[PDB]
């Protein structure tokens, strides 16, 4: 009576500690009830190991809490899907990236900022680039017992960025006589800890004027969902102080217009903070810094990701043998990078968002699914094509 | 008899300390001999400044050394530029940008660098960006009494690269018991220090795999002299330690083809190092890094630069009342962001190597000149237009 849907399917990441351990659900309907069969996303079947990956009853495949020595990569970080199966045809799910990680202790540290008085200051809190995928930053702390939260500027001086980041207005010598950490959190472990290492400012005596410079190391390009706050950074020094402007390219062509400020976007000093990201504000950004000595710029490139989602219109259709069948797949999110076809199962090599069977013939029946992927996550849908 | 030349000018940059001072100077041939005239690049007269900048004979600007005190922006951090001079009309040199520097204490300092065991470790000296055009790393020392120079690999496993770290092959536990400190050097006092803080690698045990992972601050764009040695780095840390690959884009396309490794161009680890640069090297470069649970990549843009220079044909020509007069500006360098001209001192609004005067008048006769620029260097030539 009817091929294979998905109900449920898991969500795209699966990010657990060996201690607590995670379990991920797959059901499909069909007629007759199709059976549900765990794969790596390259299509192999996957089975029991003991202690380490269980296949339940109902759909679930359990992966259970586990002593570090036990960690084995081809269990805990692989690529998963359901494939939901019967007589007429195979669907897969999308892709389910799990990632066990085995509790470890890491430190975060705050170095040294060599700053020019009268400059702005970042204080950054230096993340070990394995773990910073869960760790972020909470909240700053000085010796002097000041403790700093995301949200508002304290005393027209201080603010913990969106990014994390501590900017600090307007320098002076007095600065240099405060040391600044930094608490962190493990969103596996659900712990947290102030950093190993406490950082100042060392302040430099503008003697000489010197042109704006920026730092070798840049920001590279950035992802962040919608709906949420970004800051974009903008380090320089120079003497006399400079000032800041961020423009954005006009996608495609080397002409850029001023950023404009409103209640929404927001400037920090030389920060750029957008809240309540929407997908426009994706783009090509270029801060500018001057002084009366002379002035530099630095491009920093911003994508703000929405949820994939597709859907295939019309979920099912008959259609007498010769005749054409199209189906049409629907998406939302950001960014797209590709679209593209299966057949119960099978890549079938079309990437374009409508696809055409011109003349159907009895071995074209069966369930098609059009994936939609960026590098982060997958959708899928799909669709029973019936022979009439 | 002749319009002015310009037989010697000053270099683009003229970077000194107060302590050393400088002298700049210009000569230009002519009949009447041309007067010599300095000015700031926009074109005002500049003046004598007791003590700080004086007109000399024979044809010198003298910038005295000074004290801290009496530095002066509008005098020590300024682009001026040679104006030459006689009936028959003006030229301007190129652009010298003079930088006198205070002589003032810095510090560059080494943190601690967290790495996975088994990966390649990259030590950085830090220099603070206000003074990095200033100071270069000139060698790397630990604790254990180890020495290490830029030239050649040590002991298969250490390295200074040419742009100033210190590259260690396949960290292993052992090496977190040993603490680096580099020595810089700054070119206008010529003195030399060791580092204020001393680095050790903090190595963390693979206990989960991970996927490469690339830091959030990338090299921005790199501009590097022909002749001298380049080394790209693509810091990545993961478990299994990953590979490297390279690659350079085919310009204006989203095409790339893997770097070829010989006698000139190596790799180390997952450093690129290419000797004896050439501008044909300039491009886009990708690196690529992999194991066994997933990849990640990173652009660097190198270019690489050449010395600017112009001249014209003809430098002289007499051309009757009504017919047409042609200039053309022959240059090399790179990269070349501008050419435009210029009439007895003032631009003419023409930006292409070639320039025509369509129908010869009386007030078209003069000098004119050709002008080639990029963000570092400016060059000059000149020529002169005689009625028949
Ligand atoms: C998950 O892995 C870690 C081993 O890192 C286990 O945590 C350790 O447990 C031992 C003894 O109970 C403690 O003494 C260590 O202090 C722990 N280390 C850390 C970093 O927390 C944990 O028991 C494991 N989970 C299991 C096996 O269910
Ligand atoms: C502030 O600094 C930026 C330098 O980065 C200056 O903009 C440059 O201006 C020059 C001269 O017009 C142009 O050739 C460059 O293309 C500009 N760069 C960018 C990134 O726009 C700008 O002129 C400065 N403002 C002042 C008043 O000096
Ligand atoms: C250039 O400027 C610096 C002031 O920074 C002068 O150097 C100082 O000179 C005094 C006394 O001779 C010393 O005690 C300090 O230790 C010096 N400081 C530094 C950083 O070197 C120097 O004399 C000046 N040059 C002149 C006036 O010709
Ligand atoms: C090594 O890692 C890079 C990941 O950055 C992989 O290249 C990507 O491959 C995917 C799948 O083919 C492409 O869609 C991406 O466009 C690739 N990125 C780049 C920058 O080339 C590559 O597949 C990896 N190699 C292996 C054997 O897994």
């Amino acid at each position: 009576q009817k091929g294979p849907v998905f109900l449920k399917e898991p969500t795209n990441r699966i990010d657990f500690s060996n201690s607590t351990g995670a379990e991920i659900e797959c059901k499909a309907s069909g007629n007759p009830m199709p059976e549900i069969i765990w794969i790596r996303s390259d299509g192999t079947a996957v089975g029991d190991v003991p202690g380490l990956r269980q296949i339940s009853s109902d759909g679930k495949l359990v992966f259970p809490p586990f002593r570090a020595e036990d960690y084995r990569q081809e269990v805990h970080a692989q690529v998963y899907a359901c494939l939901a199966r019967n007589q007429f045809g195979s669907i897969i799910s999308r892709d389910v990236h799990v990632r066990a990680v085995v509790a470890q202790y890491y430190e975060a540290d705050v170095n040294k900022e060599h700053v020019i008085r009268g400059n702005s200051a970042v204080i950054k809190c230096l993340i070990p680039s394995f773990v910073a995928d869960f760790v972020e930053v909470v909240s700053w702390h000085t010796d002097e017992e000041e403790n700093y939260f995301p949200g508002a500027e304290y005393d027209g001086k201080y603010l913990v960025l969106p990014s994390g980041e501590l900017h600090i207005r307007e320098v002076g010598p007095e600065d240099g006589y405060k040391s600044y950490q930094c608490r962190t959190k493990h969103r596996l472990t659900g712990e947290t800890r102030l950093s190993a290492t406490k950082g100042r400012l060392v302040i430099t005596e503008p003697i000489s004027s010197s042109a704006p410079r920026t730092p070798a190391l840049v920001q590279k390009p950035l992802e962040l969902m919608v709906a949420h706050t970004i800051s974009l950074l903008c380090p320089a020094q120079g003497f006399p102080a400079p000032s800041f402007r961020w423009y954005k390219f006009i996608e495609g062509t080397t002409r850029k217009q001023a950023v404009v400020l409103n209640d929404r976007v927001k400037q920090v000093s030389g920060t750029l903070i957008i809240k309540d990201a929407v997908v426009e504000d994706s783009g090509k950004y270029l801060c500018v810094v001057n002084n009366s000595v002379g002035g530099e710029s630095v491009e920093t490139v911003l994508t703000v990701t929405a949820p994939l989602s597709a859907k295939i219109d019309p979920p099912t259709q008959t259609v007498d043998f010769g005749r054409p069948a199209v189906f049409t797949c629907q998406y939302t999110g950001n960014p797209i990078k590709t679209v593209s076809w299966m057949k119960d199962g099978k890549a079938i090599g079309h990437s374009e968002s409508v696809l055409r069977i011109e003349s159907v013939k009895k071995e074209d029946k069966g369930m098609y699914q059009c994936f939609v992927r960026n590098d982060r996550e997958s959708a899928e849908a799909s669709a029973e094509l019936k022979l009439g």
